[PDB]
């Protein structure tokens, strides 16, 4: 399996699926309900980032996320032909 979706909370790496498949040199983001990973009982060594707009749209505040809160546009830079961690 790939992990190319992060809009149902818990269905990609950051703070579980990551141990099963990640490295420190890995790249990930959270959106919609996927922002629920920024508040788990684990860690990442991979670059994680929630989508601020979706987190805001999920009734959170910017200090609530134990992960950085990027724009949809900062996410796009992480891709640019790395088309195996989307969502």
């Amino acid at each position: 399996m790939a992990l190319v979706l992060v809009k149902y909370g818990t269905d990609h790496p950051v703070e579980k699926l990551k141990i099963r498949s990640a490295k420190a040199e890995d790249k990930i983001v959270l959106i919609q309900n996927g922002v629920f990973w920024a508040l788990e009982e684990l860690e990442t060594p991979a670059k994680v980032y929630a989508i601020k707009d979706d987190f805001l749209a999920r009734g959170y505040s910017e200090e609530d996320s134990k992960v950085p809160l990027i724009t949809y546009s900062e996410f796009i830079d992480l891709l640019e032909g790395e088309e195996k961690f989307i969502g």
